[PDB]
């Protein structure tokens, strides 16, 4: 349809949909860690952090750090056995609390993953992952949230994005998924950084000793031209990203303006056969890059197939205003 047509049933779409009780939410997860260590820093990282906003059905994602892993905000996050292992041991205890805390929550350690997490459900609000000694996870946020502060309404793209990905179950968050929000967060902002409706922000300027453990709320007002200009950015990203962006060659990166390749990554078929993150193959199909982490692919579990089944729904969005007629 029309970009008028397309933007007036996305804002039709999102009348139920700030950051009103995460901060009760942080409290109690804090006395959990304060338990197991009270030095330990807690942060909140995510959507939450990412728009300046809560969203339904969005969980609340936190992460645990030492005072010197924050005071070193300017190193990564390493990828080792051991580094995975006691991540491991800190998200074990805490669990281990949690549930002597909260009778009816159910407290899971998941492993399969790159990234220890423990999944925490209570039931209504009670939605939140928690993992460990990882700043790569909240520097990323506050890029993200960097970009979202320069052109708040652009979050309202990012938004139906996010919302459709998880319709059509192409987000990671989601049973079957392969892509989590994250990575198509980094599609939209490089897609408007593409179109310069983002201005470009080095990486290297997030420091995160000087992020806020649970940053401010950012205003998010409904859009006043009847959602003419989202209709506009949603058909203007899908076609970016069916005719414009090239997956054979190019590479979603936000660590240089413009345009990164493949072969200077070396991401590469190649490379897909001397890999195996948890056991399997990485695929260099549909590539993301992960600014803060070394060599990482958040489009790794992109098989050829989920790259032609996001192709698929990429069309189909376009015709049916991202699933909402
Ligand atoms: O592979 C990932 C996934 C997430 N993050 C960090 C950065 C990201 O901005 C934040 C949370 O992203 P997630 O994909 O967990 O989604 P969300 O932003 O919390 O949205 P929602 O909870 O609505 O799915 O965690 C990473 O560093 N790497
Ligand atoms: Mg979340
Ligand atoms: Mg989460």
């Amino acid at each position: 349809p029309s970009p008028a047509v397309v933007g007036r049933s996305l804002v039709n779409s999102f009348k139920q949909f700030h950051t009103r009780h995460v901060d009760a939410t942080y409290r109690l997860v804090l006395d959990c860690v304060a338990a197991v260590d009270p030095l330990m820093r807690l942060y909140t990282f995510g959507s939450t952090v990412v728009y300046g906003v809560h969203e339904k059905g969005s969980d609340v994602d936190f992460v645990v750090l030492n005072k010197t892993d924050v005071e070193d905000g300017k190193g990564g996050d390493a990828a080792t056995q051991v580094a995975k292992g006691l991540q491991a041991d800190i998200l074990a205890k805490l669990a281990r609390v949690i549930r002597q805390k909260h009778l009816s929550w159910n407290v899971e350690e998941v492993r399969r993953t790159r990234v220890p997490v423990v999944r925490v459900k209570g039931g209504g609000a009670v939605d939140f992952d928690i993992t460990a000694y990882r700043r790569n996870g909240v520097r990323n946020s506050a890029l993200l949230r960097a970009y979202f502060e320069q052109n708040p309404p652009c979050r309202w793209l990012s938004m139906s994005i996010k919302r459709w990905s998880k319709q059509t179950g192409l987000n990671a968050s989601v049973i079957g998924g392969s892509i989590t929000s994250y990575g198509f967060n980094l599609m939209v902002v490089y897609y408007l950084l593409q179109r310069n409706h983002l201005q470009f922000v080095p990486p290297s300027t997030i420091d995160v000793s000087r992020v806020e453990p649970l940053p401010p709320h950012l205003p998010l007002e409904e859009p006043a031209d009847e959602g003419l200009e989202l209709g506009t950015q949603v058909l203007d990203f899908l076609h970016f990203f069916l005719h414009e962006f090239d997956s054979d060659k190019q590479v979603i990166s936000l660590n240089r303006p413009g345009i990164t390749t493949k072969e200077e990554l070396d991401w590469t078929k190649s490379a897909e056969d001397f890999a195996r993150m948890n056991g399997e193959k990485v695929h260099y199909q549909w590539c993301i890059e992960d600014p803060y982490e070394l060599n990482l692919n958040v489009g790794r579990n992109v098989t050829p197939l989920k790259r032609d089944f996001l192709r698929r729904h990429l069309e189909k969005a376009r015709d049916t205003a991202l699933l909402t007629i």
